[PDB]
């Protein structure tokens, strides 16, 4: 307890000497309290002009227009211990899955080199503002590592200092840059060397792309077995255990020398043990601890989210094919029966999984895995609307499964070819590309991100009728040699560039796709189909409507809107692409 957590608190208390005070109608339960002290302030979803001004018809559409508009109850709430069979089947298991995914990758520290590689181009690494201005700064100042430097020296000595969460749909834990920076030092290497990648892990998709995820999903369904699951856990990161923590922190068993010590540091002192400043509006500060539960940095939470979803989704496997009869206690045989298991088909059912985070999707051996919840629930893992000890329902189509806010279309192209595209509801999409986030935003920035989601619609869901339209409408009313940007940056932008869109379709879905062995390259959009009008309209097309009618038609007037808005640049007409513009 407070021999691990105290300096923290100690060193918060003395800064905000006038303002400690301990309340005594303070609102937490399972979140240990400590103190308040005085503050005063807050991010709103802000309209982007451009796409908007080019989606007109969706201006009447609730479902858009509400999106730019605008549970706690869940992260104040507590995990039971799990059961001693159920803890003996996740140490074995988890000593198993590190071991596999280290046969073919070395640990090893990432570099202030590397970090501040990341800070000038502009990734999300939660950090929080002080004595620097921005990321940018504090990198080039040398003051700033002599504070990294002390608090690195302190983890070696086993003790924590300045490693404090700031907590602000999705739970963000900013840090200071430097609390960010060793934590990416000591367990950067899972993300940066691809530990996650299909080929190296079997079960993940990082570094894969929504031009991956449907083929993917396509091949597991190929595999003999039951139906396809996908049950969503409520609330995952509320539900990591203790137990939990300590199986993911067996990866430095795999480490040596300073790595070791600094990563042994992470997952003891910040993960295990965590320090949090929360905004109360009774606006004062709450410093509140906690033991259990994910509070990491987005990308070492992607990285061992998945991790312990491999493990628990094993072990469901384990239970459907009656590996072990019980959870309350494992006997001796039963401890060699699931470590044979694992050696003897371990790879092949991990093969059987697409596993993003906290989002699976599991093709069993048979439809006993349905009603097999006793490990899942034990640990804590208590799948989504759906009744404790109800069955899982399955999809028979792999089609119809969800994975990654996405389902997955089989486009069968004029020429004999097969595209697996992604897709999702179309005011989904819309209503996404109408927002931004931040102030200060020029029209020539806000424009480029109109472009950069034009170019994904061109990549990802360019056979959706509306969709190719409004892309080529924006990237008609942005100038042509204007870069597509993002101020938020596990997969891969090929939208993200300057390059001729039909040069980037053609290498995305031809020359680099593995699963098209003709690679004849296409020669015009009209060569690349939609999906059928009656589809296009069951996910969300407005084709058929006297609105969209009008749009279409009328296009050219939209873009010269835009256009006249930006001023006199140099535009590209990209419409005579689609046959209906061309003559
Ligand atoms: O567990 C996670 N789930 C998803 C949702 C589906 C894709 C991955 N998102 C995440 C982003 C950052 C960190 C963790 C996660
Ligand atoms: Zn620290
Ligand atoms: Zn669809």
């Amino acid at each position: 307890n407070l021999d691990i957590i105290g300096k923290r608190i100690e060193k918060i208390k003395q800064e905000h000497e006038t303002s400690w005070h301990y309340d005594q109608d303070h609102p937490y339960k399972t979140w240990a309290y400590h103190g308040s002290y005085e503050t005063k302030q807050t991010a709103s979803s802000m309209v982007n002009g451009v796409v908007r001004l080019l989606t007109k018809p969706w201006d009447i559409i609730p479902m858009v227009t509400q999106m730019a508009m605008t549970f706690k109850e869940k992260v104040d709430t507590r995990t039971q211990e799990p059961k001693e069979g159920t803890k003996k089947l996740m140490k074995i298991t988890a000593e198993w899955l590190w071991k596999e995914l280290g046969k073919k990758k070395t640990p090893r520290m990432c570099t202030r080199e590397e970090f501040t590689r990341k800070v000038r181009s502009n990734a999300a690494l939660g950090a929080i503002f002080n004595k620097w201005k921005s990321a940018r700064e504090a990198v080039e100042d040398s003051g700033f590592w002599e504070l990294v430097d002390k608090e690195r020296n302190l983890h070696l000595e086993g003790k924590c200092e300045t490693c404090v969460y700031n907590m602000m749909s999705r739970a963000i834990w900013y840090m200071w840059l430097g609390a960010r920076f060793l934590e990416f030092e000591a367990l950067g290497f899972l993300n940066e060397d691809h530990w996650f990648s299909r080929e190296n892990s079997l079960s993940g998709v990082e570094g894969e792309g929504l031009h991956k995820l449907g083929y993917i999903l396509r091949d597991v369904s190929k595999k003999e077995g039951g139906a396809m699951y996908a049950d969503d856990t409520a609330g995952w990161d509320t539900r990591i255990t203790l137990e939990d923590l300590k199986n993911e922190e067996m990866v430095t068993n795999h480490m040596e020398g300073e790595h070791k010590k600094l990563a042994e540091a992470i997952f003891k002192l910040t993960y295990q043990n965590k320090v949090v400043r929360v905004q109360r509006p009774t606006t004062v500060m709450d410093i509140i601890s906690r033991r259990d539960q994910r509070g990491s940095g987005q990308v070492v939470t992607y990285g061992l989210n998945t991790f312990t979803n491999m493990e628990a989704q094993l072990i469901r496997q384990m239970e459907g094919e009656g590996v072990f009869k019980s959870i309350q206690h494992l006997t001796v045989t039963e401890e060699i029966a699931v470590k044979n298991w694992l050696v003897r088909v371990g790879r092949e059912r991990l093969s059987r999984m697409a596993i993003s985070g906290d989002d699976c999707v599991v093709k069993p051996l048979d439809d006993r895995f349905a009603s097999a919840l006793t490990a899942l629930n034990d640990m804590g893992k208590v799948r989504k609307d759906i009744q404790q000890w109800e069955p899982s329902r399955g999809w028979n189509d792999w089609t119809q499964v969800p994975f990654c806010s996405h389902h997955f279309h089989e486009l069968i192209m004029k020429d004999g070819r097969v595209l697996v595209v992604p897709c999702r509801n179309q005011d989904e999409l819309i209503g996404r590309a109408r927002i931004s986030q931040g102030a200060g935003w020029s029209l020539r920035e806000t424009a480029c991100l109109g472009k950069s989601y034009a170019q994904m619609w061109s990549l990802m869901y360019f056979h959706r009728r509306d969709l190719r339209l409004a892309a080529n409408a924006i990237c008609s009313a942005v100038p042509s040699h204007w870069v597509p940007t993002s101020r938020t940056t596990h997969a891969t932008h090929e939208w993200m560039t300057t390059e001729d869109m039909l040069t980037v379709w053609n290498r995305v879905w031809i020359q680099e796709n593995p699963w098209m062995e003709d690679k004849t390259p296409v020669e015009s959009w009209e060569e690349i189909p939609y999906l059928g009008k009656r589809e296009d309209q069951w996910c969300g097309s407005l084709i058929g409507l006297t609105s969209r009618a009008t749009w279409a038609k009328n296009i050219q007037t939209a873009i010269n809107q835009v256009r006249s808005l930006i001023g006199n640049e140099e535009y590209t007409d990209y419409m005579p692409s689609m046959k209906r513009f061309r003559r």
